């Protein structure tokens, strides 16, 4: 219910974002072409998600900062930080659906599908991301924590392309990758592909601008939030294949894309030598009925029960990760991103 | 003769930066797989340059600060932040090499390419651009001007993006684009896509590090660099199509890629009718004989002799720059960067 509260304003802010990042046109009028692209890039790409990972910077920043200090300009910083956490996840978007060969995204074709875009995406993910920083710039430079701000940002995007890294050499077209789904292995990849830049990032944002800088605080919340993370990725994994296309707003593509998915790692724990030598022949292949083949034994694994399953331990286990953690925070900083992530459909 | 002097020590120095990058891989061996990626993107495509643009700091940095303020520790921040331009500028041609279609680069064939690597090459290029922040952070954290530094390199790759992004607009791939093809809109992409990141990046960059910081300066500084980045650029398009490819390392994709070159836009001053239509026909498509067609053209329009003339032209008008700009700098810094580049084959 916070969320919500608080979702309508911050889209409201989307038009200041693209105001702001458009209004060297005026100065610079030669970069006009320029900035009229990058418009379009920023209407397509962080439009239309649910925004939870910026609306979980305002949520916290609200619930962290004394209300007397929540002035105006405060707020206006706080609702840019969590745009940014947005761009962040819109150039990761955008560039991941080109290494996966994603079709859709948010319920409309990839950016990189459209006619006339292509391989320029790579540049537009790229224009995204330098757009962070000069929002940063723009409305933080003189804050105690813009530094902080600058090097977590760094940071987590150096973790998250390092987790990217171990998603795509585990996952190497053509070849058979069976042997290296493990668990281990694919909590190593999740905790740096998700769970620094989707739940570290935000709450940590919030904690500086508050002024909440000390290092035993930020390593309690990441033990909380890097777990959330996991979980989170399990459910996207499960999603992609089990998830309802028209709530997702996109196609799977990990079985095709031979990818180290929960499901698969599920699966070969429960698999007999028949059913290995099945996944084995239809996993990592673009023929549809390959794909649907490995989907039947999942269903065959009761896969989805053992997800639901999954579920419920996770938040048990999470929810005892915050009593354990949380203090001196309030709980309902991380309370309040539970309730938004467990039984989520999209 | 100052480049060749401290060439040695420089590229000596690289080793020691991808031990330091992949050293991490002691404390988190779970991210053991993804360092050795980096290693391998680095060693690939972070060597076998001339290394201009990062031997330019050091270069820069012992002829700005005093040689009693040349301590070891500051002399390895300088290689430091001279293999960071390296890496910004291995960024930017992994990711461009794929835009682009190219085949080879630096005598090799482009790390896309590259049987296995293909659009992971994306990901890869990102890793590039990472590595610097993290170099920065490792070496120069405590230093006076850090911040500075994280920011121009940030604001470089803002506005290099911006040009790319006026490169690709300016160059739709299976349309006829001449009509956008003009020296006005030749000189804002060349300013922002190589200008300033090849010239003022690096010289700018020295110029923090030795404590040099005023706005009046860095202004002054720019005058110069950004006319020699744009020779530069004209250069590199004459090179594309004229170069010996045994020199260059790379073939040319200009006419092929429907690029507003320097060429094109000579051709375009020069064409009669009936050669604007022999231009419009061939230029921006894939067929060899098209583009023989169009490199006959440039021939007979006697362009490689303007480019010799413009090249003595150029190299006066920044001559006369350099009087009257340079100081209160050495003229040595900008005049050991213009014997760099001119009469350049490569
Ligand atoms: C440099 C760029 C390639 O770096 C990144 C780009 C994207 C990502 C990333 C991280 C986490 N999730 C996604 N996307 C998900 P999704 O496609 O949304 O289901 P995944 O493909 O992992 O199943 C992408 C991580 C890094
Ligand atoms: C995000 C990434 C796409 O951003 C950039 C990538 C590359 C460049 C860039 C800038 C200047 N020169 C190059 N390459 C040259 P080159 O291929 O080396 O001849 P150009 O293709 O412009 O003729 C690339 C600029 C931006
Ligand atoms: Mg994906
Ligand atoms: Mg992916
Ligand atoms: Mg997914
Ligand atoms: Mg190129
Ligand atoms: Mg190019
Ligand atoms: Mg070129």
């Amino acid at each position: 219910d916070v969320y919500a509260q608080e979702k309508q304003d911050f889209v409201q802010h989307f038009s200041q974002i693209v105001r702001v990042l458009t209004e060297d046109e005026m100065g610079h009028p030669e970069i006009g072409d320029a900035i009229a692209r990058l418009k379009e890039v920023l209407e397509y790409n962080a439009i239309g998600g649910k925004y939870n990972r910026g609306l979980t910077v305002v949520v916290a920043f609200r619930e962290l900062v004394e209300p007397r200090k929540q002035d105006a300009d405060s707020l206006q910083r706080a609702w840019t930080v969590g745009w940014c956490v947005e761009l962040l996840q819109a150039f990761f978007l955008v560039a991941d659906d080109i290494m996966d060969s994603s079709l859709t995204r948010r319920g409309q074709i990839c950016w990189y599908q459209k006619p006339g875009v292509g391989l320029d995406a790579i540049n537009d993910a790229n224009l995204l991301e330098a757009c962070i920083y000069r929002l940063l710039k723009l409305y933080c430079r003189e804050q105690p924590y813009y530094l902080n701000l600058i090097e977590l940002f760094l940071q987590s995007s150096y973790q998250t392309e390092i987790g990217q890294t171990l998603d795509l050499l585990t996952a190497p077209q053509g070849n058979v990758d069976l042997v290296r789904f493990t668990e281990k292995r694919y909590k190593s990849i999740v905790k740096y592909k998700t769970a620094f830049y989707s739940f570290y990032l935000p709450i940590a944002a919030a904690m500086y601008m508050a002024g909440i800088d000390g290092e035993k605080e930020h390593a309690n919340a990441k033990k909380i939030l890097l777990e959330m993370g996991e979980f989170f990725q399990i459910q996207d994994d499960y999603l992609d294949l089990f998830g309802d296309p028209s709530v997702t707003g996109k196609i799977g593509t990990d079985i095709q894309d031979n990818k180290c998915s929960w499901l698969v790692v599920q699966c070969l724990q429960r698999a007999t030598p028949e059913q290995y030598q099945i996944l084995k022949e239809n996993y990592g292949q673009k023929e549809a009925e390959k794909v649907a083949r490995v989907k039947a034994l999942y269903e065959e694994l009761d896969l989805p029960a053992v997800f639901l399953q999954y579920e419920e331990d996770s938040y048990s286990h999470i929810m005892a990760l915050i009593e354990q953690y949380a203090a001196p925070l309030p709980p309902a900083v991380f309370l309040g991103l539970a309730r938004k992530i467990y039984k989520r459909r999209k």
